[PDB]
């Protein structure tokens, strides 16, 4: 499913995202945006053989199972399919895990490099929340 700007902040919020471990809804639109275009099934292949999931390109080395990542974990004990379905539960809720971890939204690299210090509050301008 590819979600319209708004509907995804709706859907983030719905599933309480929004304000989490302190980073407000744009910065969670901001990040889905660049990670993977709003769209659910993306993929994308790493360096190392592990391999990034979803609407926030969630990681097989850790965080999620996929049965072809040599030494991963899985700790958000789910398949990394999952991560690729309209319902994007499971995705939020490994992203809570994530951005609990130490190092916050940092450990999307995206977010750090094209949402962090940057007006995220755009991504959710007009939107009816
Ligand atoms: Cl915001
Ligand atoms: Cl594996
Ligand atoms: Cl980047």
């Amino acid at each position: 499913k590819v979600f319209g700007r708004c509907e995804l902040a709706a859907a983030m919020k719905r599933h309480g995202l929004d304000n989490y471990r302190g980073y407000s809804l744009g910065n969670w639109v901001c990040a889905a945006k660049f990670e993977s275009n709003f769209n659910t099934q993306a993929t994308n292949r790493n360096t190392d053989g592990s391999t990034d999931y979803g609407i926030l390109q969630i990681n097989s080395r850790w965080w999620c199972n996929d049965g072809r990542t040599p030494g991963s974990r899985n700790l958000c004990n789910i398949p990394c399919s999952a991560l690729l379905s309209s319902d994007i539960t499971a995705s939020v809720n490994c992203a809570k895990k994530i951005v609990s971890d130490g190092n916050g939204m940092n450990a999307w690299v995206a977010w750090r490099n094209r949402c962090k210090g940057t007006d995220v509050q755009a991504w959710i301008r007009g939107c009816r929340l």
